[PDB]
């Protein structure tokens, strides 16, 4: 039982890394009432999360977290925070497709929100997949999918609070930060502007290797229809800079041009898109954001890379990736 | 619903009082979720809590109180937050009987917090916690005094009980008891766990309309010390005066926080029974009498001296456990 640290947090003071392990260790774990996990998730939340404190909860979970076979060669990570408020469409779902088919080697985390993961039902692919398969998937097709709820059995001692609380916590960050993969490379979304910076201070504590936090034009990606600001880790070295959609060779669009649907609209999208028979402003923000990740591996032309993301969109080689997976 | 009103809380605003009553006036009919009431309760807690939310609150859970047929004449409460750590013997108890007993009217409202408090004390006494609005009402006008217990009137402060226990830590909820007074009093002398509660809760009363009233905190006591300098809070006319008084303000000798010190339940009803009989220790006695001669302040009473000298007197007369027997016996 951690009351000491609950008197800190309702004194407007920050955990240490290890105090914040602690806590999420026992969140995850039950060991908490409803109203004390909810006045732990919200004296954080007014304060103001801090690294130290997303790395030791992200650390935490990640402890309780099922097994994987985690692999040698270099792969990566392609989430987001989601909920940014323009319905747009899966572009990190596509992106991973894309990008398994550009070279790079994806293993995709992610739960069910309409929303995401369900049009992965869609095509027809299991999404309690095994550990065995899915690295198995990993090392054939480029790409595999790890469907959160599996793996972060615990993860449903917090939901029933957090729907109820119906607000923004820390735990819409720790999201991305927890694929049971342990991946050394991630591409990751946040919601916010202010969010950017926070997370690459995170995950450079959590101590991966390269990465890369965007927002821009209120999506929690890379932006075509505007700027996009970005945070790099490389080296344990964390770099600022922006975006914009010329920047990798591409014409700046429309928000509105990437906006959702429904169920089986949504599903004729991506599949008409990864044919290569989508809009052009569809293909354009996948191969921006697949341009700025197969940077994380080491290509530092972005315009060469959207350039190849684009061409192998087209091909229509990426959705032979989708039943290929959904054989399994 | 009032999503708008937590995630107005959330962003550390503060609510208005008509906010504050609709929120409070939600909680108290089990409307929201533990974690929801458990959100409400942290986000006020670590901001802090102003005047006008606290009246709101109080204002909600007033309008939820079982109905008392209110007198016209002038009446006071006597009651303190508690928790102040303190473990000394039943002084508001003590002294709202005292107080009667020389003609001031005394309608005491008991919150429940564990035996070992106020109203198990009354009980102890084989005092009615369950007596009716209408007996409490028919004491207060013949003997000047009556209690009326929280349980009894306020049937929605415990759909916060389980979240205020697991919480374990201080919240609104600890300083809105001494304010549903369901008689409504006009006057009250307040006692509040830290010093810097003196203030803000003397502005709510106000906000709540009372007539006079004081608050105060001494050297770690929710009630007037004599061992140290008690912080004073008044409201008088509408307008709120600052200060602290000594025990030589009160012309008594003073004795230590330890010689106020209590026991088990059974050691505190006796030694209330000594002192109200006129048997009791020094120490006792000389606290009594010093809330007591602030209480008599509320009622146009400006000597502080004068007052002492009286519940002294009082005391040792023994009419105050003559009351105490009397209300048992209704
Ligand atoms: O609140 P919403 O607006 O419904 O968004 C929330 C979701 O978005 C993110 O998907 P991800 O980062 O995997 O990108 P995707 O859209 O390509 O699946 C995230 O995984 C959530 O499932
Ligand atoms: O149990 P605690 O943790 O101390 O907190 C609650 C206390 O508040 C009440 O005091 P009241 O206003 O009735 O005055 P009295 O106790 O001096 O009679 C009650 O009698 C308890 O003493
Ligand atoms: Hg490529
Ligand atoms: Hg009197
Ligand atoms: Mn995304
Ligand atoms: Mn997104
Ligand atoms: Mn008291
Ligand atoms: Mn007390």
């Amino acid at each position: 039982t951690h009351q000491p640290i609950l008197e800190k947090l309702f004194k407007s003071q920050s955990m240490t890394q290890e105090e914040s392990h602690q806590l999420f260790a026992a969140i995850v774990r039950g060991e908490l009432e409803d109203s004390q996990l909810a006045a732990a998730l919200i004296s954080m939340k007014m304060r103001g999360e801090r690294p130290e404190e997303i790395a030791g909860a992200a650390s935490a979970l990640l402890a309780d977290a099922q097994p994987f076979p985690r692999p040698d060669y270099d792969f990566a990570d392609i989430v987001g925070t989601g909920g940014d408020g323009t319905n747009s469409i899966n572009i990190s779902t596509a992106s991973a497709f894309v990008a398994a088919s550009c070279g790079a080697k994806v293993a995709k985390h992610g739960n069910r929100s309409a929303g995401s993961c369900d049009l992965l039902q869609a095509f027809g692919i299991r999404l309690d997949m095994s550990a065995e398969d899915s690295r198995q998937a990993l090392d054939d097709l480029n790409v595999c999918f790890l469907f959160a709820p599996q793996y972060h059995t615990g993860f449903r001692h917090a939901m029933p609070v957090r729907q109820q609380l119906k607000t923004r916590t820390i735990f819409n960050v720790l999201g991305p930060l927890i694929n049971p993969a342990r991946p050394p490379k991630a591409l990751i979304g946040v919601y916010s502007p202010e969010l950017v910076l926070p997370i690459a201070q995170a995950l450079k504590v959590l101590g991966y290797k390269n990465a890369a936090v965007v927002h821009g034009g209120g999506m929690d990606e890379v932006a075509i229809h505007t700027p996009t600001q970005v945070a790099e880790l490389n080296n344990g070295e964390i770099e600022s800079y922006q975006l914009s959609p010329q920047d990798f060779g591409l014409q700046s669009y429309s928000l509105n041009a990437l906006q959702g649907g429904t169920p089986e609209e949504n599903r004729d999208i991506l599949a008409r898109l990864l044919q290569g028979k989508g809009d052009a402003a569809h293909a354009r923000q996948v191969a921006a954001n697949v341009a700025l990740l197969l940077k994380l591996f080491g290509q530092d032309n972005l315009r060469h890379n959207a350039q190849l993301a684009l061409e192998t969109i087209r091909s229509g080689t990426a959705f032979e990736r989708v039943t290929a997976l959904a054989a399994r």
